[PDB]
């Protein structure tokens, strides 16, 4: 799976080149901020299929998977 540097930082160049392997993409900074979860699981999840092109994603739990509070973790097609 490739992804854009706008999908992994948020802001960037715009074409799917960067390899992140099997994984999941860490789409950092989508869900910081005060908003509910429910928002913010929305916004999580557009970032990851309109702009990382996966089939959806969520904001992070603490998991080894998904550590990061702030950080959206998207899911390939």
């Amino acid at each position: 799976w490739k992804v854009s540097e706008r999908c992994l930082k948020g802001h960037g160049k715009f074409q799917a080149d960067q390899e992140i392997g099997n994984g999941l993409a860490t789409a950092k900074g989508q869900c910081k901020g005060t908003d509910s979860d429910q928002k913010k699981a929305g916004k999580c999840d557009k970032h990851c299929t309109g702009v990382c092109l996966g089939s959806g994603g969520s904001c992070g739990d603490g998991s080894s998977q998904k550590p990061n509070k702030e950080d959206c973790y998207c899911k390939s097609k």
